[PDB]
């Protein structure tokens, strides 16, 4: 049968990851130069979270993107009254010239004062990547150096090809969001080299990120705006370049969506490479309620599961997300692909579905971890089409992604009754009006990709053990190719 079916999550994700308890907040991803994979550190959240001491770094380690090995917790919060009671979103380097990895935190007071430091940079080291030792003499407070009290927080770290350490810090200097950078020698002294880049307008990067790809300079950042939410970046031949995208406001996006790179189920994206590859890491929200359909009124629940893409450097020197690898091989058992249900203008003829203007075609059930891939053809460029999810034969509302070549954009949305728009993604359509769309799930996290242009990511609760649908909302389509694989 193809009726809903009443799926839930197990208590731990094994590719788009989650432990067993809590949930993947900011991630702080680190290739290891020693061990030769990345090491994931990321905030560890919980449900509840204490009040004061909340967010202590755990970590996870995986070669690939795909498999996950836990390493627990490696930083733990400070006391109630420290100024690391709670920890923030910092950045590790490995220094060869004493041996021992330096992470960099926010350490974040509990109820300060007004002339104390809600937000202060902190740090820890070790030798092997299991025993943090913290500095418990170390603090830089963006107030010494003529930046913000409380607004001081998400710690970069990169070595350029002179040698020479820099750390870059998501701050305000007074009123206007500034990145500011700091330089070392050793990684012990530390002095202020001004601002990196404005924030532009009122908006406010969090989780920064620098990085060198090919022959440009990216910044990478996640966006606190309440109306975006989503990872942006920007780009430019030189570093300069690159500062001179945000300066004055100057608006020099790297592209025609303003960079955006996904949509708003997928945040605080950090980026690490392995001289192959360079991956990005974010998280994947949960919903209250496990209620697809409630994504925040001005924000989504923070931390959920980790999310693994790829980064994709165009030729333009724009980029896009794709699966890794790993993940793609992950996916070895195929499955029968076969209609259960139709409805509107629906041909099916041999493997080939066509749909029309208001037509609907339901597949068999899905189950926990699945890969679908399928070619649409659209009759134009102003035609519109769905791919839903949780979608059974007697269900009244079920969830689409919606894309909308006349609006240059996809749509996450809650189709049936109560149906409803929910947020969007940004891509670019293709000309020959053929869409190669490939989706990866573990569970209730999945990324869509389409012509290696789009890349969303969404929380879907109970897409597993449950029918998958096609239809066409305007024009009409044909539909190609369709399999699904298993792990
Ligand atoms: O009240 C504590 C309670 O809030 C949550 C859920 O939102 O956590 C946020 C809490 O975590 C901290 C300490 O680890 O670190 C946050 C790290 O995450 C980043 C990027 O996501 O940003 C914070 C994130 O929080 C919001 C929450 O709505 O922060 C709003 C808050 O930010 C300030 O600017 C100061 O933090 C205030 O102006 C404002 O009221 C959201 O808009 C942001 O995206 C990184 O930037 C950062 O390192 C704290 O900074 C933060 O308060 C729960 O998990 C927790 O139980
Ligand atoms: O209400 C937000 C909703 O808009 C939708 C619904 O249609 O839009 C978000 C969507 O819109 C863009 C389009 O570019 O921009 C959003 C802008 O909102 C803000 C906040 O007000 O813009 C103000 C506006 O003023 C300029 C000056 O010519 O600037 C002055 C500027 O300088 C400062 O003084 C500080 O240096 C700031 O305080 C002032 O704001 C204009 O260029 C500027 O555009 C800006 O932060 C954004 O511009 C997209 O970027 C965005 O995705 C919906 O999605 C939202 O819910
Ligand atoms: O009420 C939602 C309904 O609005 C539309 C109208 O065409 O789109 C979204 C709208 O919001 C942005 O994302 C940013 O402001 C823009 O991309 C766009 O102008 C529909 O697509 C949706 O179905």
């Amino acid at each position: 049968t193809a009726t809903y079916f009443q799926s839930s999550d197990e208590h731990g994700f094994s590719m788009y990851y989650k432990p067993q308890v809590g949930f993947v907040g900011n991630p702080m991803p680190f290739y290891d130069p020693v061990a030769k994979d990345f090491k994931v550190m990321y905030l560890q959240d919980y449900r509840p979270n204490p009040e004061a001491t909340y967010h202590p770094i755990f970590g996870v380690a995986t070669k690939d993107g795909a498999t996950y090995e836990s390493l627990g917790e490696l930083i733990s919060c400070g006391g109630r009254d420290e100024q690391d009671a709670a920890i923030g979103t910092g950045g590790t380097i490995y220094n060869p010239a004493d041996k021992l990895y330096y992470t960099f935190y926010t350490g974040n007071k509990f109820k300060p004062s007004s002339d104390q430091n809600a937000q202060v940079v902190m740090v820890a080291t070790s030798p092997d990547f299991k025993t943090w030792t913290k500095n418990r003499t170390f603090y830089l407070k963006g107030d010494t150096y003529g930046y913000d009290k409380n607004d001081f927080r998400d710690p970069f770290l990169f070595q350029t090809e002179d040698g020479v350490y820099h750390m870059l810090i998501a701050t305000r200097k007074n009123g206007k969001g500034h990145i500011a950078e700091f330089t070392s020698a050793d990684l012990k002294e530390w002095e202020s080299a001004g601002t990196f880049m404005t924030m532009m307008w009122d908006r406010f990067y969090e989780c920064p990120d620098v990085f060198k790809m090919g022959d440009w300079w990216y910044l990478i950042y996640s966006e606190q705006a309440s109306f975006m939410r989503k990872v942006q970046y920007f780009k430019g031949r030189t570093l300069e370049d690159l500062k001179a995208t945000t300066a004055n406001d100057a608006g020099i996006w790297p592209d025609n969506r303003e960079g955006m790179l996904d949509s708003r189920a997928f945040y605080a994206g950090k980026t690490a490479s392995d001289g192959t590859n360079r991956y990005i890491w974010g998280w994947c929200p949960t919903r209250a309620g496990n209620d697809n359909g409630n994504v925040g009124d001005v924000e989504p629940e923070w931390a959920g599961n980790l999310v693994a893409q790829r980064l994709i450097q165009h030729e333009d020197g724009t980029l896009t997300l794709g699966v890794p690898d790993a993940i793609d091989r992950k996916y070895t058992s195929a499955q029968e692909v076969k209609v259960m249900a139709k409805d509107g203008n629906m041909i099916e003829s041999g493997k080939t579905y066509t749909l029309g203007e208001g037509a609907s075609v339901i597949f068999n059930r899905l189950k926990v971890h699945n890969k679908i891939s399928f070619t649409v053809k659209t009759a134009s460029n102003t035609d519109r089409f769905g791919i839903s999810f949780v979608r059974g034969t007697d269900s009244a509302s079920w969830y689409s992604i919606h894309v909308n070549a006349d609006e240059g954009k996809a749509n996450f949305e809650k189709d049936g009754d109560d149906a409803k728009y929910l947020f969007d993604n940004k891509f670019n359509i293709p000309a020959d009006n053929e869409y190669r769309v490939t989706i990866y799930s573990d569970q209730s996290v999945c990324v869509t990709y389409i012509n290696d242009q789009l890349s969303f990511t969404n929380r879907i609760y109970q897409m597993q053990k449950n029918p998958w649908s096609l239809c066409c909302y305007k024009g009409e389509i044909t539909v190609s190719d369709v399999q699904v694989s298993t792990y």
